[PDB]
């Protein structure tokens, strides 16, 4: 926490909102894709990734599912920024 957070939220969502599979499985995982490689050169990227797509992916998606946009989500969950 404190470096990406929000960003990450924009990952899971970006993967979800724009998944087309409507599956937190193909999403949460997807994120790790553009998270590990993305935050591959981070002293706490991949780590936080696996620490995001399993706690902040359930809630975040809980916002997009409800109707919340992929911006007010994390926020709602005091995730964003």
């Amino acid at each position: 926490r404190s470096a990406l957070s929000c960003q990450m939220c924009e990952l899971v969502v970006k993967k979800y909102e724009g998944s087309a599979d409507k599956d937190a499985n193909v999403i949460k995982k997807d994120f790790d894709a553009e998270c590990k490689k993305l935050f591959h050169t981070i002293p706490f990227g991949t780590r936080e990734c696996d620490h995001y797509v399993n706690s902040k992916v359930d809630p975040i998606i809980h916002e997009l599912e409800g109707g919340t946009a992929p911006k007010d989500v994390c926020t709602k969950l005091n995730e964003c920024p």
